[PDB]
């Protein structure tokens, strides 16, 4: 039944990119207050599966389409309260809403989209946001100010454990060519021009910017853990316009530009697209695969791109002046003829230290994989898909074996000292004494395993304090190393909960 | 398959009866040039079943329609093109193309609507055409210039005979 | 009536370095077997039928067991520093962390895979801008040895595309 | 069918080791432009099964034999373009033409001479070409210069992937 609710503000003018608002999920329950509410609070945990429902008057003159983001990270919002880029708003499970469909209405399985159960009584890592965005603006402005309202129902009871299934466990040799939530930013046409062409970047494995900033996300992680692929692309196309806009367009891949010879371009195999509906176009290309990623002073367009080509208006009525979008959803490769993955399953590096000023430093790890940093000492982050996945989950669990590795700065025959490895259960001043290693700085190098995870069986990409195993450092002798690297390799199952994004 | 292809200027402005302009047959598979106008080249003669088609952005908010002329022998084409009368392009095999309907179609089997084999390098008696022209303007103008592409679809092959088969 | 085969399922040579001239030397190999050349050390390069089978195709694909032993030129107590296998995917500049490992100057000798190959699937005998995984070996302390072999061993399935010939 | 074709010229005098000329394969079939060429545009990438054929009198009485040189990475051009030695010639995959026997024929499945699939609108690697040598020349010079016709013909179908099977 009903559980929860909000309301969203439209303004009268809707244009492309505002920010309509945030609901929080637990408020709207509980401001409801809500036999769910209740039935919640005597359950304890619940993993719900909702269905959210925003009501929304079916209007099909004026080219409204307006994104619902399923933030249960919060890892946006702080991004888009001013102006909601697309590409923020669409790196995290979303939907679109268009006007002309009116009344809109999607599961959220909060146990495949979130992973953690929410507890009755206070937020757990973060709260959950819905973020409503507009993605297409109105042609013109409305006649006045409007709302619409978002409604949740579902039938809360009690969750048997604290964590979901695993959205995601890591295997370097496994990326299918099944995407889910891929949708690129909108597309415009000028109804100025007779025809036109846009280019949409097929390098799918490229981390998409807003400025200076990178916001990873789980589609071109995924894509990155290939080196290129080749085959059909399988989307969906949008028109987001009033139904007296129209357009017929010529969808097709080329690579490295673009023929400048109406007659080569229809050579091609391209498809007709005059409304909305699917599409397949075969990735075209010297190699019939284009690569995951770009190198040094390579652009998206020197490879496979997919174009669409206005090969007929778009036209409207005299005297609109709005661009004509069309929004374009990635759903599959089809018949995918793949690269080799571009990792194997070996090791890869999680950070190199060097450059120590003090000859005591000591490292603090305890159940975490992330991002270090040091006043004594110089700290290089590694780079790869891991460490993405990472970022783009809520939650993430298992177990790293680690190689550590190092070389002398110092004389080896005037060497002296250790790379202790201090292994806990619970922390520096109470803990329980483990498989603690110390290994002569002679040896050169050593291995050990961290649990990334925790009592409650998870770890947030945040900091945290949770009950677990515990691990660090030690360096007695560290102007004597010249470099520390660890690496390490995920053992099988390690895994991911709920898909999301990490801007920096 | 795609055997050739043109393309026709719409102003923003279209009233009943302006001429659009002409695509010459021949030449929208010659300028294509095309694996179609190659399979001609080595048949000589063809014969043609073509399937026409327009695109077109569908559009219920103006009026417009359009009609195609086939003049396989030339026969409107000096009288239409300063402003075409309806009674003019009416008067040979021709079709109606509505706005609101979008994307148009329609076979021509040259056999019947013709009568006489293409010959690949050169027009026989005269250079068979396609007229567009606006039967019925758009009620107010559209907001800006554009553009239709039409295209020939044929599966090509030698032509057994010079002449089809009597229409009467 | 054949002879014994004249190699085994084995490594064999693919290059030495030595004479180092600086102390920081980086070798760069990417994604290809191929002849290094320097300006800061003295290259050998290894002759042997893998080799030429390399130079006698067109394309050529597969994975190379690397095998890298080296000996020092100063005294053993005063050594520092390493040979590092820098390993990628992309390039330098913006390219992801592999198992990249550092092998200190005392190891005297480690082991690590190469991919010879790319997105595409194989490489010409050139050089050429394809994304791949990419490898470096990187020396800071390069002064101190007195030679750096690099051996290699190709896992079954390394392959050759179109037969062809290499003068020089 | 006929894809594409070339002319080779041969001197009156034809001495071992002239070079007769290079034909460039992808500019055969796009000079020629082609019901192939055009279906290859389309595919954009071809693994041909090539005809060639060399049209040519034949003769018992002058002695002369030809090689015809697969050279699809380009790696002997270079070399024989001024005076054409026999090994370099016969160091790719390569025919004997006798005159005696006239108009010859041979298949090059491109999936194992080759190895990469073409891609219609450039060269990839290198530019695939075939040499024409003569390898014995004429007891005594001929009564005058004279020309030989090369042809390409297959069947161009869309290729699967990049990569062929491998040789070796």
């Amino acid at each position: 039944g009903l559980a929860g609710r909000g309301v969203i503000y439209i303004p009268k003018d809707c244009q492309a990119n505002r920010y309509l608002g945030t609901l929080n999920i637990r408020d709207m329950i509980s401001d409801f207050k809500g036999v769910q509410y209740e039935k919640w609070i005597t359950a304890g945990l619940v993993m719900p599966t909702f269905k959210i429902v925003i009501r929304l008057p079916a209007n099909a003159f004026t080219g409204l389409t307006w994104v619902m983001s399923f933030d249960a990270y919060n890892r946006i919002t702080s991004r888009i309260t001013a102006s909601a880029d697309p590409v923020y708003t669409l790196s995290v499970p979303h939907w679109l809403i268009h006007h002309k469909l009116g009344t809109f209405s999607c599961e959220i399985d909060y146990g495949e989209l979130c992973g953690h159960a929410m507890w009755f009584k206070s937020t757990t890592f973060e709260s959950p946001r819905l973020h409503f965005t507009c993605l297409t603006g109105n042609n013109k402005e409305l006649a006045a100010d409007w709302q619409a309202v978002v409604e949740l129902y579902a039938e809360l009871e009690e969750a048997t454990s604290f964590l979901g299934k695993p959205t995601l466990v890591f295997d370097p040799g496994v990326f299918n060519g099944k995407f889910q939530f891929l949708t690129c930013p909108p597309i415009f046409f000028d109804l100025t021009a007779v025809t036109a062409l846009r280019s949409a970047g097929l390098t799918l494995g490229q981390v998409p910017m807003v400025g200076t900033t990178k916001v990873y996300n789980l589609n071109s992680t995924l894509v990155s853990c290939v080196l290129g692929m080749g085959g059909t692309v399988r989307g969906r196309v949008h028109i987001c316009a009033p139904i007296f806009y129209s357009i017929v367009l010529w969808v097709v891949s080329e690579w490295n530009g673009t023929t400048m010879d109406w007659n080569e371009l229809f050579k091609y195999p391209g498809v007709y697209v005059e409304e909305d509906g699917s599409f397949e176009v075969k990735i075209r290309s010297p190699y019939h695969r284009t690569p995951a990623r770009l190198l040094a002073d390579q652009s998206q367009r020197d490879m496979s791109s997919l174009n669409f080509y206005a090969i007929a208006g778009p036209i409207a009525p005299s005297g609109e002046t709005a661009q004509l979008p069309i929004v374009v959803q990635i759903d599959e490769i089809v018949r995918p003829d793949l690269s080799l993955p571009s990792f194997e399953d070996d090791y890869f590096v999680w950070v190199d230290f060097s450059e120590f000023t003090l000859d005591k430093e000591e490292i603090e790890i305890g159940s975490r994989f992330f991002d270090f940093t040091s006043n004594t000492c110089r700290v290089s982050m590694g780079e790869n898909p891991f460490a993405a996945m990472i970022a783009c989950h809520g939650l993430h669990s298992g177990v790293l074996d680690l190689k550590l590795q190092w070389s002398l700065n110092t004389e080896f025959g005037k060497s002296s000292g250790s790379v202790t490895i201090t292994k806990l259960v619970g922390d520096k001043a109470m803990g329980l004494d483990g498989p603690s290693h110390v290994f002569a700085i002679q040896k050169l190098e050593g291995t050990t395993e961290l649990l990334v995870g925790n009592f409650a069986g998870a770890n947030p990409n945040t900091r945290f304090s949770l009950y677990s195993r515990w691990m660090a450092i030690k360096l007695d002798q560290a102007k004597s190393i010249k470099v520390l690297r660890v690496l390490c390799k995920p053992r099988p199952g390690f895994s991911f909960y709920g898909r999301t994004s990490f801007p920096v």
